[PDB]
């Protein structure tokens, strides 16, 4: 079905959004990984695979709409070399991709592609999650300090 | 343990071909999927997921060997716009990678990277198990002819 | 017990015939299996096995009856480059199989070795089945066509 | 994909070793069993299926670097009249065989077929491990002298 | 149906051969077991069965034909009084009844009685089986040694 | 199969390095133990086990190679008085014997005993594995302190 | 709790007798492996488990009485080079550590350390059934003859 062109171009810019996270959530969590903090591997592993979901249902939509999507460019990755700006890298990142999300969500429902527009509300949904992750996890940091904070993050949680 | 520069270097070079090869088989899977090519579909997603665990693979061992991955640089895919055109631009990555990991493997020989060495011939392994599949699905095509190739992608191989 | 010493050489004949079928079988089989004709991998494959099976009963009836078992001499292979070619060497070599089993199934009666003659016309029977198969496969290629019996080749038969 | 010549020729002269290999186990293993040295028969039939594992591996090879596999020439054969006489005939077959894999193996690894040589080196393993079961009998042949050995094949092990 | 009283005759001395046979591996059998030879007396044991099995067709078969079967008549049992003597003893009698079923075969062949001699076939691939195993034990007494013969018969095959 | 001379000394040698590892890891474990750090008792007794395993191979192998394994000589041990000390000294030894296993490993390639090579490879990827683990606790103690190290170690991981 | 010192000093010695014998018989045991002598190999190695076992309750104790465990030196070991010379090498050797026994236990008697006694009477105890199990196979090798005796290790016992 020959879809919306604008639409196409916001799925595209979105599918990119959700391509630079699935990378830099990847490098974050075999970075923990690898200094031992365990739980934070697991976290940030399955948010890898969550916006991999995501680029799935962008990538479907746009072939379904007749569009091209585009994997060749990739935005600014930005990893950080600690724990806290790691996350908080995370954070902006999502933060920027939540704004991107909330102006594609009003113009697809402008030019009345309504199942566009309810996909990318329970992608949003995800998102606004992911923040609520990473924003709790950044004040635990400053309410039991980083040293707590990272023996907490040594065993996996069940 | 801190590795050898150069295989570091290696490592992030065939880390940069499987994460081309990652994004060029989903794609390429999920176009094959809007044809109703359901087979091929299958196939090249497996192919995808291959790829990751491939990346995941180096991304672990140039992290243990002290190194910096580099997801931020992603090489030219090229899409292709029919199926020949699609399988023939998956096996040309297919050899050029190949080509990347032969020459990898041979010096990491002779830096006594043993280890790394023992990784990257599995992995060529498995590369040449899809360029085996990708050559044959090419051969079918021009001895059953374009059409009879395509209605035997319709139904998913149980 | 000291056997006929003809019949031990029909015998021997017999278990070169098989062992020439053995081989051309498993090539034509690996064959079939790299060009991604799975289900001709599949039966010839399990003529192999039953050839095998043939000779082992030869080998282990010579042996009771206290002659040599001869592995050494190996006869002409045809291999054929394409699957008619190679289907119809297959059915040459179970005639001329055929016709010498036939010779020895009546010169054993004539000495008495019913038994030797029993497990004969036992292999005899196996072979006329796989006449009958490859009769049909080559009789489906002319009245469906090359391509189209190609495609019917691609999945395994459950 | 297009291998190196000499590769295939290594690959071919192996398979060759193999498919001596397998008649010679093969015979040896039922004359074993002709004489009722049972536990000779299962251990010697176990090993004609090792060899042809083998033999389906370098011939799959062979066709994926396509290659003609040669199943038409068949090396000499060392039966031998009793135990002693057979074990050793494996025994120096085996041997052989090691120096041509030693040889192949090197010859991959100095163009680069890492995967072929991959899969010699797994082969080399099974040799070599039959190399110690055959040496492990011939010695224990001497220590219990013959009478006592023979006896000590007529139940199969469970 | 009324049977070719010449086939009637053969079948009854066939018969006879086979009621000799029950009674000599029965007492060979219990003889063994006497001496402690549980693996002799088990298989003695099962072959009494066997010819029992045997006499049995006969019976029916006669009884078929029209015939009156003949268990009045019991010719030469040679019992022995050692191992060696009595296996011997066994197989000469196994020699004599493969010859006479190998005349009675030919002969219900030539007269029609084409069932008469399908079971016949069958039971002389019993017999054949008998003399592969008698012949067998009486080498191993030799390549063993007596001493070492008995040995091995103390204990019954699992 | 009497082996290359050089390589024996080597799988000797190496040997000799995998029984001080398994006395110090023993040792270490059970001090961990009597204090009270069970977590650390269960890794490093199960790297003890590991490193009997080694040494079961090497023995394996020499005594397959025919040269006498040598258990009489016992390299110095460095046991140390606090975790970190203990820790840091069973670093020490796994780095020396990782250099050890790379020159053993060039050299039996050159030759041409591949499966001693392919043993060795497999051994030092599990070295290489304890590597990781001893660097990743030492980091952490830095991380996190010594006292919430400590900590973390009194409950054994499920 | 601080234990008397010559009881740890006794301790130590009794663990450097346990540690000898642990090699002495894993060696012992993959010998008679690689020589085929399946049946030695299996209880070798189990006594080699048991002295380990017997090293780890020292080990153990030594620190909870406040010692330090040596696991530097290492005793003479004798292993011999055929069955008997091994076998009476390992009874000379449990024959000595009895004697250490007998003595460290009445001394741990005198220093009332009744739990150290306990503990080393119960290893005593496991020590007289390897000397119980010794001492009856080199008796067996003298009444039933050498190659009697080695055809028995053939096989393992279920
Ligand atoms: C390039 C860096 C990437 C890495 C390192 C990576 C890694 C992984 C790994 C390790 C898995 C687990 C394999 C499994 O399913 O068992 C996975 C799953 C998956 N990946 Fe990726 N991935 C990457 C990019 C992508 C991209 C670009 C896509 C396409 C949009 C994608 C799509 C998927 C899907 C659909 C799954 C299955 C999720 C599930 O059901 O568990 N991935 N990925
Ligand atoms: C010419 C003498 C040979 C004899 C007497 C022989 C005998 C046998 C027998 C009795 C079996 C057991 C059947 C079964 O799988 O249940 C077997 C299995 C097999 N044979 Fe052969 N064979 C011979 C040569 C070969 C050759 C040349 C090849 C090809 C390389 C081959 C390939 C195989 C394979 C792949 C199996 C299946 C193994 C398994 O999964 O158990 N054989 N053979
Ligand atoms: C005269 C000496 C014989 C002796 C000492 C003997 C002994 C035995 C014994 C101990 C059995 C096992 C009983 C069972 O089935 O549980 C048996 C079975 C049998 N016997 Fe006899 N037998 C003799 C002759 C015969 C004869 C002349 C016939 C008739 C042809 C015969 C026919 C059978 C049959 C049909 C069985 C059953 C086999 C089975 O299913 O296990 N026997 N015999
Ligand atoms: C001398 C100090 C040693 C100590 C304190 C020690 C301790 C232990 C313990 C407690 C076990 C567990 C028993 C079990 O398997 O259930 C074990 C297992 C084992 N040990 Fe040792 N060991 C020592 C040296 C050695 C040596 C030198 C070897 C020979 C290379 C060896 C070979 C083995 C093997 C093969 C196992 C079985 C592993 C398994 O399957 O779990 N050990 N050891």
């Amino acid at each position: 079905m020959k879809g919306d062109t604008k639409v196409i171009n916001y799925l595209n810019k979105l599918l990119g959004n959700e391509l630079v996270a699935i990378n830099q959530y990847f490098l974050h969590a075999r970075m923990f990984k690898n200094w031992g903090l365990k739980r934070l591997n697991d976290v940030e592993y399955h948010e890898s695979i969550d916006e991999m979901k995501h680029a799935d249902r962008y990538i479907e939509r746009i072939l379904f709409l007749e569009g091209l999507p585009n994997l060749q460019d990739l935005g600014k990755l930005n990893i950080g070399e600690d724990v806290e700006e790691m996350l908080r890298s995370d954070l902006a990142l999502e933060l920027d991709g939540a704004k991107n999300l909330r102006e594609a969500i009003g113009y697809a429902d402008s030019v009345h592609d309504y199942v566009s527009r309810d996909m990318m509300i329970e992608i949003l949904r995800d998102e606004e999650g992911h923040i609520d992750w990473l924003e709790t996890e950044l004040d635990l940091i400053q309410k039991m300090g980083l040293q707590n904070y990272l023996q907490a993050q040594i065993r996996e949680e069940g």
